[PDB]
C-alpha cells in the first residue's frame, strides 16, 4: 500500500520537532517471529529530501555482532524513480543505522545519508535525512520500505518489523517496497512574513 507525506523541513539532532506532531505514526506491523520490541516511524520530504524519524521500543539494546543488519538498527530502502525493478538499480538506496548513530549503505553513496539517534528510556530514536537527486513535487511517487532488526543478549538478530515487504526479499529486490506519495507543498512559496 501508499503512506502520503506532508512537507516540512526538520532539524537533524534525535529530538521531535514541532511539525513532527503535524504528521501520522506510520506502524510496521510484519513480524518475522513473536518479540516485545515494536517500532513507528513518520516521513517528511522538502525540496532536498526525504525525511525519517522512528522510534524503537526495544527493551534490550545490542550491537557486538560485527554484521550490520545483527545489531539492533533501522533500514530505509529508496526507489527513487519508481523503476519498481525486480533488481537493484542504481538509484535504488538500502540504508542502515543502529541505536548509537553507526551507518551502512548496502546500496547508494552514503554522503546523502544524515542521521542522529538518542537512548530512550526502554528504546531508541532515529532521525534521518536522505538527499533526493530526483528534484521531488507534490505528486511523485516513489517506492520505499522500512524495516527494524531486532537483536538480543547473545549478540545476533532474533527478529525484523517490516512495513510493506513480508517476505525477507527488500534488500534485493524493489518491486517489494510500497508506496510514498509526495504533497503538501504550496505552490506560490511564502510572501513577507509580517512581524
Ligand atoms: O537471507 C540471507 C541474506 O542476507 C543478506 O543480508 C540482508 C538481510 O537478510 C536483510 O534482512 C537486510 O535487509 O539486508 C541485508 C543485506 O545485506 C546478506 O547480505 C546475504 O549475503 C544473505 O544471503
Ligand atoms: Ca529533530
Ligand atoms: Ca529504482
Ligand atoms: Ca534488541
Amino acid at each position: 500500500k501508499r503512506i502520503y507525506v506532508s512537507y516540512g523541513s526538520p532539524v537533524i539532532d534525535g529530538e521531535v520537532d514541532d511539525i513532527w506532531n503535524n504528521v501520522e505514526w506510520n506502524i510496521p506491523r510484519i513480524y518475522s517471529a513473536t518479540t516485545q520490541t515494536n517500532a513507528k516511524f513518520k516521513l517528511m520530504w522538502d525540496d532536498n529530501a526525504l525525511y525519517v524519524l522512528a522510534e524503537v521500543y526495544d527493551p534490550v539494546l545490542n550491537s557486538a555482532n560485527s554484521t550490520p543488519y545483527q545489531q539492533d538498527s533501522v533500514e530505509i530502502f529508496l526507489d527513487e524513480n519508481f523503476d519498481r525493478a525486480i533488481s537493484y538499480q542504481s538509484d535504488d538506496l538500502h540504508y542502515r543505522v543502529n541505536y548509537n548513530n553507526f551507518k551502512t549503505t548496502d546500496a547508494g553513496d552514503i554522503l546523502r545519508f544524515y542521521t542522529k539517534t538518542k537512548l530512550l528510556p526502554d528504546g531508541y530514536r532515529v532521525e534521518a535525512r536522505i538527499a533526493l537527486s530526483k528534484k521531488p513535487i507534490n505528486g511523485t511517487i516513489m517506492g520505499f520500505e522500512f524495516q527494524v532488526n531486532e537483536a538480543d543478549s547473545s549478540a545476533r538478530r532474533v527478529a525484523t518489523i517490516n512495513m510493506f515487504d513480508n517476505t525477507g526479499n527488500a534488500w534485493q529486490n524493489p518491486s517489494l517496497f510500497g508506496e510514498i506519495k509526495l504533497k503538501g507543498r504550496s505552490d506560490n512559496a511564502v510572501v513577507p512574513i509580517n512581524p
